[PDB]
């Protein structure tokens, strides 16, 4: 019936970028006749300043009341002394997917037409172009192996995480990558660091078996080094990128830097029933803060990843693709979109929501 | 006295290559009166097929009674079905470093006038240049820690490495990263996930510790995702990275290629008393070899990084050096440096050694 959102727009550009994907949901709501209601819940730094935590006790349960969480950005200059397990960003997230078991990170990145020149690959590298789907164990490995902390005291101190995963885990991630896969270029390539590690010589193991259910797969592993190389030189020849958590979260992010273009770029944590963490792939930007500058872009299309993947609604999902395909299209980039000659053509973050709000509304 | 050198040229291009360093060395050896010795041992694949095994005992041996080792480069697609921890890779790497407690990787990569074009980067990025010092904790960490293995069965079997550093080992690693900075210009970028990670916290803690022996660099600390980012889009901005092992595994490699020319570059393993490991830093390239066509100038280099840190023979050390400058910059290439249009103009193997030796013989 009634969709209920759980909203955690967090710090630095977080709150306005999220008012223009809120006001693209509008739109959608009134096309599809969706009823989608919100709450707002702090989270990150401005939960610290507001609750003490970066995590509050009503926030996780606004999250567990609600079919989906649109979420923001976190952490700022502000928060950046305090000791690193108090500090907003992984006090946000990390919890949230452990409790959520958003063990799924889907984070595709695409060199957009006429952005090439963003890319700070070489311009014969970003003409071929690419399209790289980085799917990620969010929930496993060395983020929540145990045992993890440390002993004893002056230069014998030593402090310990343990990398840990079970064929159901691995398993259940490769499934996805490879589904993935078959709805895209029929290519997984498999990340790993099996040559040195007991998790990914299972993780090897175990995405080989996965396989046998997708005849129509391509299969290929590569050690992270390699991965990490091969992206910067030939990104065209991946589709998608299957990788563990602490490898994802390396590879996620350098493909969606060779892009170019992070502000456009969105990203889903899911677990295996359909409830999700839909976040841009960029920080919260905090120089850049209540300045009319953000692009809110990544934040709209993880509006349209919750309204595909949480609340099953496709059709809602791809209109606001479109309307920021033809935002992209028509002239309506912000400034971080354009070239230093072409920087005065730059559209603020409320003219590119409304932008592509109206286009919703006018049945793109 | 009389130098030993353990050569273990490995596979694929490792061979030829190694015939260039030892003919470059011999024109060293002939202007500074050195008198080194060589003893070649089975190493990576060529030892399996010889001796059924990566790191033979003979071999090991032979490197315990020498100086340095002057590594070529191991593994191919002969090896590459083996399970992976008989693999010639990490089964002539890892004990080597284990066993003579290399526990610091020097890997510097910077671009050479010239070669810009060759750069993964785009343009403009690529002529700012960079010139990054990767210097990698090679013995501890991930790659060593215990617990590692599997326990159990069907889908709950789940295998572990553990990821350990105490407060001496990193430290040490730390102190060369400074050390390193001093000379070069002054700033030690920090690299760990210390927002995860109780190894990275206590690394990031440590790190700062050893910073105060060195009031004139700067210490910066970066995530390892956001580290990856930014050498992609800015690497000039970076001095000396001071990485884990697991870490400067991904870094290192990726800086590498960011030059667009693996074949110049070079890397030092070395532990406390001046023994190290010294070999290029790109694979045994296997499609190329035996035809005189590799780069032999990352293996001469390296036997320039064994005479400056392991045989103390600094003048021999930079002879080699600018021998290679003189190359490169008086037409002799090989193909792989060359663009398209230029690769009729492509040196040999054996004309990349005879000329770098000439230059030495010369008085360059
Ligand atoms: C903040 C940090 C814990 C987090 C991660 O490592 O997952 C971030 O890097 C990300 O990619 O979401
Ligand atoms: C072969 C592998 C074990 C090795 C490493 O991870 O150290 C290689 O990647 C390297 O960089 O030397
Ligand atoms: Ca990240
Ligand atoms: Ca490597
Ligand atoms: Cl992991
Ligand atoms: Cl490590």
């Amino acid at each position: 019936s009634s969709y209920q959102i759980a909203v955690l727009a967090g710090d630095g550009i977080g709150p306005e970028v999220m008012a223009e994907a809120r006001k693209v949901l509008k739109a959608v709501e009134a096309r599809f006749g969706l009823n989608i209601e919100y709450t707002e819940y702090d989270v990150g730094g401005i939960a610290i300043d507001n609750h003490g935590c970066p995590l509050p006790e009503a926030t996780l349960k606004g999250c567990e009341a609600a079919d989906a969480i649109l979420f923001g950005s976190v952490g700022g200059p502000k928060w950046e002394k305090l000791p690193p397990n108090e500090q907003p960003e992984r006090g946000a997230l990390l919890p949230l997917r452990g409790h959520f078991e958003l063990f799924c990170n889907l984070r595709p990145a695409k060199l957009h037409d006429g952005l090439e020149h963003m890319s700070p690959l070489r311009s014969d590298i970003s003409a071929r172009g690419f399209d790289v789907l980085c799917v990620r164990e969010l929930t496993g490995g060395i983020y929540f192996g145990k045992p993890k902390g440390r002993q004893g005291e002056g230069e014998s101190e030593e402090a310990f995480d343990t990398m840990r995963y079970s064929r159901r885990e691995i398993s259940r991630i490769a499934r996805i990558a490879f589904e993935a896969a078959r709805g895209r270029r029929k290519k997984v390539t498999s990340v790993d660091k099996a040559n040195v590690l007991a998790c990914s010589v299972l993780w090897r193991q175990v995405v080989e078996e996965v396989a046998v259910d997708f005849p129509d797969v391509e299969l290929e592993h590569i050690y992270i080094d390699n991965a990490t190389m091969q992206l910067l030189r030939r990104p065209d020849e991946f589709d998608v990128m299957l990788c563990s958590n602490l490898f994802g979260d390396i590879l996620s992010d350098e493909i969606a830097m060779l892009t170019g273009s992070m502000g456009l770029l969105s990203s889903a944590s899911m677990n295996s029933t359909g409830f999700g963490l839909f976040e841009p792939a960029g920080g919260s930007a905090p120089d850049i803060a209540g300045k009319g500058i953000a692009n809110p872009i990544a934040q709209i299309l993880s509006a349209a990843l919750m309204l595909r993947h949480s609340l099953k609604q496709e059709e809602a999902a791809s209109a606001i693709e479109r309307a920021v395909t033809k935002a992209l299209n028509s002239g309506y980039l912000t400034g971080e979109l354009l070239s230093s000659d072409q920087r005065h053509k730059a559209k603020t973050t409320v003219q590119m929501g409304d932008f592509i709000a109206d286009a919703v509304k006018a049945g793109v």
